[PDB]
Parts: structure tokens; sequence; C-alpha cells
């Protein structure tokens, strides 16, 4: 699994609505202060891999007080997790990438609700908020810091 | 070296209630992580790729068009966390001393240019802390680690 987390003011989350005819974007999902956690599953993952992401995710001591002091549980903030295949973009081949160790949708999307739930069991049913699997997004981030983490669990 | 590149309809930066310094409409964020070890072909990958990525669809050609295709700005900031060693404080051991880091950094900047256009890179306030706000298109996210 890999995480790109991003410390963030708020953030705010759009799809592209399904009978659009003659608005195209709707807010389905919101953020103040937080993380905004753009996470890639990939196709060899285990359930242990879930696991740490959901544990640095939700624990990493971010913010100050003292430096890197505090986590977001701690602060009552909350998070936004979005799925991010592209991050398993192998882009080494030509200067266009290539998506293959990225696990196939249909898994993937099952895998991720059962990340969701868990962030939820281990912090706040109200904190964590997600996007629209598998749909065009639109994202407003408001970076503070910019405080940028990246994780690579197959280390 | 280390980037995060995020494909944007725009972003703003600002710095200390805010001053803004730098804006792009559609293009990339790149956030640049300089290694301690960096070299200079570190830095040039970076740049071809970040300039010649084609992460933008030709309606059904997902994934055609890149930056400059478009005529599209980048914006690059300088983000040390990159290389945060997270094994539940963080640890930025690897990174680049800072005033060698700036440099380095600068350089990579007169490169982009060089390479694409004067008027299409945008930067940050270096060391300072920044408000950056960046509206994700799609969202698509791209990691890459000169040191593979």
């Amino acid at each position: 699994m890999r995480v790109v987390i991003q410390r963030v003011k708020g953030a705010i989350l759009s799809v592209r609505k399904e009978n659009i005819g003659e608005k195209e974007l709707e807010i389905i999902s919101e953020i103040k202060n937080g993380l905004i956690c753009f996470l890639g599953i990939h196709k060899n993952d285990t359930w242990e891999d879930a696991l740490y992401i959901i544990r640095k995710c939700l624990n990493l001591r971010l913010w100050n007080n003292k430096t890197w002091d505090k986590n977001v549980k701690d602060l009552n903030y909350e998070l936004l997790i979005v799925s991010q295949f592209t991050l398993f973009g192998n882009t080494k081949k030509g200067n266009k990438p290539d998506f293959h160790l990225a696990k196939e949708p249909n898994e993937a999307l099952i895998f991720y609700n059962k990340i969701i739930d868990e962030f939820k069991k281990q912090y706040n049913d109200d904190k964590i908020k997600i996007g629209k699997f598998g749909n065009y997004m639109n994202i407003d981030v408001t970076n503070d810091g910019p405080v940028t983490i990246y994780i690579d669990t197959h280390d």
C-alpha cells in the first residue's frame, strides 16, 4: 500500500453526477482541519498493509504545541480518505504511466471499504470522510504547511 | 530526489493575515524533496518527468497530453517532509542541508524555465510557512523517487 498524507486546514470533495443534462459537480464530502490521505491499494496487499496505514495515518504526531507533537486523533480532527491508484503509476518506461500493480477496482473497492470501516472503528464514525470510489472527483485542499508524508508499506 | 505530482485545475500559494505570492490555473503542482546525496542527474530526471508525463486526456485518450502540450503551468514547492522517517514521530535525517538545498532548488527551477517557459514555472517562498489552496483535478497523484 502507498499513501500520500497532506496536512490541511480543510478539504472539499466533489464528484461528477451521473445523469447530468443541460451543474456537473456535487460536493459529497467536506472536512475542516485534519489530514487528507491519498490511498493506493497494491494488488498484493495484505490486511496487515491496511492496518499499518490506518495506524501511521491516525497516529503520526504531525502538529506542534514542542514540534511534531500531537496527531490527528489528539486534536479531534478529521481525515478524508481518497482512493488513488495513480500512486502505483509506473513511469520509468515511457513518459506515459502504467498502473499494472494497482489492485483491480472490484477487489480494490471492497478492500478499500474494509479499510474505511477500520478507520472509523479505531477512531470515530464522525471523523472519517471519503470520496466516491472510481468516480472523477474534484478536491479543494487547503494545505497547512505544507506537510507532505509518503509511506510505502512494501518497505 | 522525491516528487509528489498533483494534477490541478489551479492553486494559490500564500505566506503570512495572508500574502498571495504565487498562483496557477490548470497544470501540475509538484512537491519536491531534495535528498542529501542528490546529484544534478537526479534533478534532471524529475524535470524531464514533470514536464513530459502525459497526465491529461483527449476525451477518451487518457494519459495522452502532457503539461506543455496544453500550455499549462507548474507550481514547484520544496517539501523536505517527503524524507520523513516514519519507522511514530517524524525523522528528517536524510534531507539535504537547507543552505545547500536552497541553491540546488533554485538551480532546478531555472532548468524548468529553460526547458519549458519562463512564464509557466511558479514557486513558493523557500523554507517559509506556506498556505496552499489546491484544486485537484481527478485526482491524479504521481509519486517518483530518483533513487530508483
